[PDB]
């Protein structure tokens, strides 16, 4: 069937752009945690 | 000196640009959700 | 057995809500960016 | 107000997202799940 191999390309493009959702979260995390320690420098500063 | 806020201020811009990305991707996801209902959608027609 | 097909609607219905909820969380937490944003722009206006 | 209260909204802003942006990172990580068993209904689709 054409159906079923359409299916596997879009499961497949599905993975891919999920997982780079997940990667660019994760990144978000961590910048979040920067801002934790930029905050942390501003109270530090006086 | 203001190297703590100038840091702040390209994380801000930083997380602005990746959670564009963020969203954008996950919009594409939703399509591609509804595209593959589409397919089940177009098996039980066939 | 034309229980795949059942099943396969079953997990594209979950995953269009769990993605959707996936976007309006992304799209708080642009605003609170921008809410970050002017944060820092009210911390310049301060030390300067 | 005082740059000692910015930096108040800036910790409970930084914390906000933070806890949000883990949810949006738990979703994908279910999502990504289930797109496996989705991978899991094409093969047992085309056995038949």
């Amino acid at each position: 069937d054409e159906i079923e191999k359409q299916m596997d390309r879009v499961v497949k493009e599905m993975r891919r752009q999920l997982e780079m959702i997940d990667k660019l979260t994760t990144r978000e995390i961590e910048q979040v945690e920067l801002l934790k320690r930029i905050h942390d420098k501003l109270v530090v500063q006086s």
